[PDB]
This record gives structure tokens, C-alpha cells and sequence, in this order.
């Protein structure tokens, strides 16, 4: 069940337990939360930010909820606090949502960066590594999550009415299966030199670096991107949704205008943690892949 439907129409809904236990199993296990009607309105100021000549740099215009700055984008200050009040205002919106719908987690969801992305998706063209239109999880060379879930908040804000086109991928356990024989383990001492010179943020942990060789690997294996089994879905403008993009196989075909925020748990926060990359990963390889990890018994 790739894509799991939802009724809720506002920020503020809040949800009866079957359809937060509905919502969890399906995040859990994989699946894409799916809000049609859940749409994120912009003020008649901010209408000018759908324009991607805001973009002034090789980065994404970003926000950091934590510490209310905002990156990427350049400008008069009465235009950034603009843009910045926009973002906040998503990072505000979709957190408590999460809150709403999520309470299991209860305040172990860490938000992370808010992303306002203007520019249309079929343009683009980069390597392949950094080729988003080839099926992938998520994995960040210089940013290792350290075993944490990666959660997406996505909305659909094109004012034209235009999808946003997606694929979706098999399950994470037949993906990381199909890449077993391709992964290797990492050259000794050459995680120490990137963190030593600053290349990552922090030490890139076993599973970082498994994450990203299955990342790459994936989006390098032409056949399994042309063959595995995938589900085309065009998600409308003025729709919602939620994923895990560590675990959930996806790629971007075409769309402008989008909205998204990043949130990080700790996989011991789950409600089925064996469900997880991290645990999947440990499983396969039968050793621990990240060392910080708390010990229990
Ligand atoms: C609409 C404004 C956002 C409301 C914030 C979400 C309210 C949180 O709701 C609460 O979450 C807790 C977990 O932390 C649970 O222990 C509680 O049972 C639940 O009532
Ligand atoms: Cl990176
Ligand atoms: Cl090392
Ligand atoms: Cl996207
Ligand atoms: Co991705």
C-alpha cells in the first residue's frame, strides 16, 4: 500500500486514536501519508516568492527553525523577513500537525531545516549522484544522521494548479537486498580524514556510510531503475503529504513550487523500531553500524 489517503482539511485538526494508529502503522511500515485536501495558503505579500529568481546560489533557499535564520536567498531585509516569516510559518504548521497526529513520538520529533523550492523540478539536470528523478532514500554526504529517521513534511503550493510528479519504490528491505552484493565496506581511516577536514558534519557513522553506498549504488543501477516495481503518483496542488525518505523509495519527475520541512527522530522512538533502516541494516550486516548507540540489559 504505497500511498495511504487521509481526510484531515486543516493544521489544526485534531484525529481520533484509530486514525493516528492508521497513520504511524503506515509511516512505519513505508508508506507515503497522502493529505489531498491539506493545503498551505501563502498572504497576499508572500505571492511574490513564487518566482525562482529568489534562488541566489548553488544551495536551496533553507530556514532553521531552531535558531530563525534563513539561508540561500538574498536581499532586502524587509524581503528576508518576509520569506522568513513564510517559512516559520510552515515549520509552526506542520510541527504541531505532527503533534496532532503523531503523539507516540510524544517530543521526540527534532525539527530540522524548512525548505522553500521555486524552481521547476523538469529543468534540472545535475550528476547522477545528485539526480533526483533516479528511485533513492535519502542521504546526505556531508550531513551523517547518525542512525536518526529522516521525516519529510511536503505541500504542493504551485499556484497554477500544476502536480507534483513522483515515483515510489519498493519496499526498503527488497532494496537494500538487491544492493547487498554491491556494498563494501569503507576505507580505513578515510571517514576520520572527512570529518578531520571538515568535509562532514560530525563522523560519518557505518550506517551514513552504507546509507549513502545504497543512495548511489541505487541510483547507478540502470536496470533496477527502469524494471523494479514503482507507482507513478502526481500529487495536486494544495495537497500534503509525510514520509520517511530514509525508507521509502522515491524519485521527482516535474513540478514547481513546494514547501518542505525535515524532521529527525531516533529510531529507539519508534513504535516499531526492527522496521528501520538502521535496524534493517544491522540485521543484514549482523553488527552495529552506529557507536553511540545506548546499550541495553
Ligand atoms: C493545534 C496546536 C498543536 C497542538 C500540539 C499537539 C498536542 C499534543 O497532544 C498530546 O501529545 C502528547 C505527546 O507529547 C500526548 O502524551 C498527549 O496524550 C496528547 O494529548
Ligand atoms: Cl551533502
Ligand atoms: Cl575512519
Ligand atoms: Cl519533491
Ligand atoms: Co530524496
Amino acid at each position: 500500500q504505497p500511498i495511504i489517503q487521509f481526510d484531515a482539511e486543516s493544521w489544526e485538526a485534531e484525529f481520533t486514536q484509530e486514525i493516528q494508529d492508521k497513520a504511524i502503522e503506515g509511516l512505519e511500515s513505508g508508506s507515503v501519508l497522502f493529505f489531498p485536501k491539506l493545503n498551505f495558503p501563502l498572504l497576499t505579500e508572500e505571492l511574490k516568492f513564487l518566482d525562482p529568481t529568489w534562488v541566489s546560489g548553488a544551495k536551496n533557499i533553507s530556514y532553521d527553525p531552531r535558531s530563525a535564520t534563513l539561508k540561500g536567498v538574498e536581499g532586502k531585509s524587509e524581503d528576508l523577513r518576509l520569506l522568513s516569516g513564510l517559512l516559520k510559518r510552515y515549520a509552526e504548521k506542520t510541527a504541531a500537525f505532527l503533534h496532532l497526529l503523531f503523539p507516540f513520538y510524544g517530543s521526540s520529533l527534532k525539527i530540522a531545516r524548512t525548505s522553500f523550492r521555486p524552481v521547476e523540478i523538469s529543468g534540472r539536470a545535475t550528476s547522477a549522484r545528485k539526480d533526483d528523478t533516479r528511485l533513492h532514500v535519502d542521504a546526505f554526504p556531508s550531513s551523517p544522521t547518525g542512525g536518526e529517521r529522516i521525516l519529510r513534511v511536503f505541500s504542493n503550493i504551485n499556484p497554477q494548479g500544476k502536480p507534483r510528479s513522483w515515483r515510489i519504490g519498493e519496499p526498503f528491505q527488497n532494496y537494500l537486498n538487491h544492493l547487498l552484493p554491491q556494498l563494501s565496506p569503507p576505507a580505513p581511516g578515510k571517514r576520520f580524514l572527512l570529518y578531520l577536514f571538515g568535509i562532514t558534519k560530525g563522523y560519518r557513522s557505518l550506517y551514513d556510510h552504507y546509507m549513502l553506498e545504497l543512495h548511489d549504488k541505487g541510483k547507478l543501477d540502470l536496470e533496477y531503475q527502469k524494471n523494479s516495481p514503482q507507482v507513478a503518483f502526481d500529487f495536486p496542488a494544495g495537497s500534503t503529504w509525510i514520509v520517511f525518505t530514509d525508507q521509502v523509495l522515491h524519485a521527482v519527475d516535474k513540478g514547481q513550487f513546494l514547501l518542505e520541512q525535515t524532521f529527525h527522530l531516533k529510531v529507539n522512538a519508534l513504535k516499531h523500531p526492527e522496521k528501520s533502516p538502521l535496524k534493517l541494516l544491522e540485521t543484514a550486516l549482523n553488527k552495529k553500524l552506529v557507536s553511540s548507540e545506548s546499550f541495553k540489559l
